[PDB]
């Protein structure tokens, strides 16, 4: 379409996009940024967000070596998910990030599925359980946005962000550094139709 | 406090200023066309599995929002016991019907280097990395026809790890059916953190 | 050696000798009927989830082969991202169509004791047991009401753990459906290691 | 009703009653001695890893409580990335110091039959069973030599699966150190569901 790449696009087409990424960085910064990249990483921020192609840490327009990223379906931080827990562990314990952003977004597939109770199948029903819990736990509140789907899904999306932030703060290395005031934590919402990022109230 | 767009000392406002740029930048080049398409759904053409590392993101493909479905974790490990990986893989193929999948490791991977050391890492990480530890053991001293240079051992390990993840990805139910119907293609790649260059890994 | 049927020093043939007795015993009491049924397929009426502990097995229910579908792991933890447990539950409900599910903890459970401590174990077990450490953390005050007797404290955590596993089990997509259709029944239980007796664990009423 | 002790329509009291029998039966033969030992701790000599199947089951060894540490899961898969199994093995070897580990497959195993097809099962089971589908693929020419009797096809696969599980078990760090110290024995077995009999599987060495 109006996108840089397509289904039909070739391997070389991909490598052309990548040669552009290098040329652009080099054009604005010389070799200095890859020289830094190539010695170590010292990112300032951990971003935890949905896997969704339209959400994504891109929205912050940072350079390589600024943001440590974890992305998964519906930006769920669960204590038993070893994928999340390693990333958080490593981010706080090794990289010493000073900010953590948990970012959800509008039109989230996990959020919408969790509202309409038809079993998705495979492993997805299990993966989404905590969201299905969050909806059940907040039924009255959600009910008050009943008269508009997109807003109910959005309220749920926000509740999910808050849920993930609490779980994040209860992480052992997080909880320590948080109370030593070494770290800062934010919930956010990404608006898919506008590209704007707003802060969730916590 | 950097040649980077943000530092540790930045503000919520500063952050939000970067995002205002992102939006203005997209609008400058494309008008509302993207955020209009985005706002009515996603139809990405590619799934990207790579490392969480702040240098080796999918950014290195310079795509716009709406093109690439992403998962990132420590050392780009794909395992069938991991409901996170498999959930993503499943959704991408069956629902989103992505036509390309990319597994990307990269040079200077902390997970890979740790997998090469003696020192127990601690917590959940040492367990997380066991799959890589197994790959080192499963590959001779093919790893160190190179113990003359640390960096090359790391790179070969990283590539073996990519190959590991790719094979696993291919044995996924959705993947094996898609690949047999020739309805999807699969790539393993390495990002050189020092150069910004992506390259292909040959998959056996 | 010595009250027990087999020992460390036992032999393969000794084990096979026990198995010979198991076969002869069932044929003595039921003739050939059971092994003929077994041989034609399984139709168990119950799923049992309990701890691996050698003292606490489903044999405490004195059933014959073909009755009880069994999963056993350390501290009878049922967690929604553990593919082992969730496969067992999906299969039992969907395919076997069990009518009863029992989640059964027990007293002197080592997973419980380990979780009451703060000392790290090692290997996988500190992470396996993490759900239990959480339950203990979320009931800290309730539990410290049993500082008078550590044994009763551990017994309480064993119960909370049962309650946690059951609740997770019921949130399984196959289970939640079967339940709301009243096609299945779910029991928390506790097994007293010292008496061989099985008690029912009171499970919270439906709250969401 | 059945020829089995309990039914789909059996009650809670009814279950408690079979448990009451269990207790009575054991004190009848052994006094309070088993439960006294039990009550103080556990010292099992054997770890059993086997299938969840209601017909299989470590009861085929006719042991008293306190002898055998048990793990059971679908098709008795011992996989290095499966933490349920890996915890059981660690604890058994490192803490309980079991002297024997037994991996037991069985005939008519539903996980085996499902791995013989490549029809998708759905939910989680395609993933769970993947390492067995692998085994099928890597032994295809062999398993097809059993085409005319599907049941002996499933038996061979169930034996291959046992060999694979035992191989993974022995690569467990606890196991490996124990194995090299001649501190433990590991056995593959198969359980014939139709006959109640247990046989040994020849494992490579
Ligand atoms: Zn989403
Ligand atoms: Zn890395
Ligand atoms: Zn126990
Ligand atoms: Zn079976």
């Amino acid at each position: 379409f109006p996108f840089t790449l397509s289904s039909e696009s070739t391997l070389q087409d991909f490598l052309n996009n990548n040669k552009f990424f290098v040329d652009s960085i080099k054009h604005n910064h010389g070799n200095q940024i890859f020289d830094l990249n190539g010695q170590g990483q010292s990112p300032h921020t951990l971003w935890i967000g949905c896997s969704d192609s339209r959400a994504g840490d891109q929205c912050l327009a940072t350079l390589p070596g600024e943001i440590f990223v974890h992305r998964n379906i519906a930006n769920i931080v669960n204590a038993n998910d070893i994928s999340s827990q390693g990333v958080i562990q490593f981010a706080i314990d090794v990289l010493k990030v000073k900010k953590i952003i948990v970012c959800g977004h509008t039109d989230c597939g996990g959020i919408w599925a969790s509202l309409s109770k038809k079993k998705i199948g495979g492993v997805l029903d299990l993966w989404l359980n905590p969201v299905r819990h969050i909806r059940a736990a907040n039924l009255k509140l959600l009910e008050e946005y009943n008269q508009d789907p997109k807003l109910k899904a959005k309220k749920l999306a926000e509740l999910n962000v808050i849920s993930s932030v609490t779980a994040l703060k209860r992480h052992p290395s997080a909880s320590v550094a948080l109370k030593k005031n070494e770290i800062e934590v934010w919930g956010m919402l990404y608006d898919v139709a506008t590209g704007y990022l707003s802060q969730v109230e916590i």
